[PDB]
């Protein structure tokens, strides 16, 4: 059953605090976002990175986002969540485990790139979950996902969830 996001805002708790609406015991910020656990959107359009990311565990983080994924490092447990730009397929998910490196950054990287991290892949796949493609089609407030950009803790637990799922439905 797909997860409903209608009336996200209106989950509270006693003293009036933001909480998740799949786990109530996550409290989160005005918006929905935890302390404690954060997420990123990948959109990947080229090939060549991906492969060469799930061979080596090093990804290039864009300047556009890389000043929010480096202070989230230093505060938070941070995952990306990896979707291809062209069909939204699920291609993984991992936990970054080092900070912006400029001196680590893949051949496959341009000047829009501010440094590497290293990641540890929790899941790796490719495949087509309608759910999926729905959230990251409404994550910018009913518009599409923007690369790099930071979801909220529910759209984040839920998109690891359903990879987890079609994974296991193969």
């Amino acid at each position: 059953p797909p997860l409903n996001f209608s009336r996200a805002s209106e989950h509270r708790n006693e003293k009036g605090e933001r909480i998740s609406m799949i786990n109530p015991r996550v409290v989160l910020d005005e918006n929905g976002i935890s302390h404690r656990s954060r997420y990123f959107i990948m959109l990947c359009d080229n090939e060549t990175a991906i492969a060469h990311a799930k061979k080596t565990s090093i990804w290039a983080v864009k300047k556009d986002s890389s000043k929010r994924i480096s202070d989230a490092y230093k505060k938070a447990s941070v995952y990306f969540i990896f979707v291809a730009q062209q069909t939204y397929n699920a291609l993984g998910y991992a936990q970054v485990v080092s900070d912006l490196n400029s001196t680590e950054l893949p051949f496959w990287s341009d000047s829009s790139h501010a440094g590497g991290v290293r990641i540890k892949w929790i899941k790796t796949c490719n495949l087509f979950s309608a759910e999926i493609s729905e959230i990251v089609s409404h994550m910018d407030h009913g518009s599409e996902a923007r690369d790099g950009m930071e979801m909220m803790y529910d759209e984040g637990s839920r998109l690891c969830t359903l990879i987890n799922y079609a994974i296991m439905k193969r």
